[PDB]
């Protein structure tokens, strides 16, 4: 609803960038003095196609209506005359993503489980608003402070139709396949349970402290190999069908690993929902906190 004026926007640094999306840090200072607020601005590349342009408007509209303690705060929008679209203005989460934070800061198991609990609370809220995230990964989880985490990029987020239990995707080259459930890779159908599979992968990332050598693409590519022509996805689909999974991270308790494996049930309906996960993680965090 809010309109940011381009004349008070001052670019500080780039924060992240993909194939069609880009996030940069700006100071919004309508006094040219001190009081200036720090904002994260997402822009769509002017070269993006009509599917990405219509999907960009869908993204702004999803975030314009979402409001939760564990979801990034929508600030407003400013015109991007340079791209003939809009720029998405969000609050700046200063400690950044868990992907950049965890390899640099030794975080105890207790705090990691609190983050996992917070991720599920934000995801359950998203699912109650009938939206699927489709890109749940540690790179998309933002650290506000030592005890606050927020879900941050809604670039693939979709509305689940009223009469359906899933959304049909039709796969692209930018799909985060190493965080995807077998039904996504094989049938191109994204269920609410498909986001729970991705959370399982996120939970694995958190427990490995986002170590690159232990990351899902590294680990799965060690199992598949790199001389597979166009068949990486097919080889991943069959290893998952054989019941092969990411290993137990060093120092991850057995029960937390069992919960991870429960999120990785081949059969989507055998997975817990985010609402089911919230009291389980509440109790597992209470345990390890003491
Ligand atoms: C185009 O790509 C992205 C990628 C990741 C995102 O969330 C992780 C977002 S929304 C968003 C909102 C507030 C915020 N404060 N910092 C960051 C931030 C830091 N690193 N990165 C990559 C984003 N954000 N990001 C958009």
């Amino acid at each position: 609803p809010t309109v940011f004026h381009k004349r008070y926007l001052k670019k500080i640094r780039d924060l992240g960038e993909g194939h069609f999306g880009k996030v940069s840090l700006y100071c919004y200072d309508p006094t040219n003095d001190g009081t200036g607020e720090m904002v994260a601005v997402k822009a769509l590349k002017a070269d993006a196609g009509p599917q990405h342009r219509s999907g960009w408007k869908q993204e702004i509209d999803i975030l314009r209506t979402l409001y939760h303690e564990h979801i990034i705060k929508y600030k407003g929008c400013c015109e991007d005359a340079g791209a003939a679209s809009l720029q998405l203005v969000m609050e700046y989460v200063p400690l950044g993503s868990l992907r950049d934070y965890l390899p640099r800061h030794s975080i105890g198991l207790a705090q990691l489980l609190l983050f996992a609990q917070q991720i599920c609370e934000g995801m359950a809220y998203l699912h109650s608003q009938h939206y699927i995230h489709r890109d749940l990964a540690a790179r998309n989880v933002l650290l506000d402070n030592d005890r606050l985490v927020k879900i941050g990029d809604f670039g693939l987020a979709k509305a689940v139709p009223e009469g359906h239990e899933y959304y049909r995707v039709r796969e692209d080259g930018d799909s985060p396949v190493f965080w995807y459930a077998p039904e996504c890779l094989k049938e191109y159908k994204f269920y609410y349970a498909s986001d729970v599979w991705s959370f399982g992968v996120t939970l694995y990332e958190l427990l490995t402290h986002c170590d690159s050598s232990q990351s899902p693409p590294t680990k799965f590519l060690e199992l598949i190999g790199i001389a597979q022509g166009q068949m990486t996805v097919l080889r991943l689909t069959e290893l998952l069908e054989r019941g092969e999974r990411l290993p137990r991270p060093d120092k991850c308790p057995a029960e937390v690993y069992h919960l991870m494996k429960n999120c990785w049930e081949t059969e989507a309906s055998f997975r817990p929902t985010f609402e089911n996960l919230i009291p389980i993680l509440k109790t597992v965090h209470e345990k390890y906190q003491g």
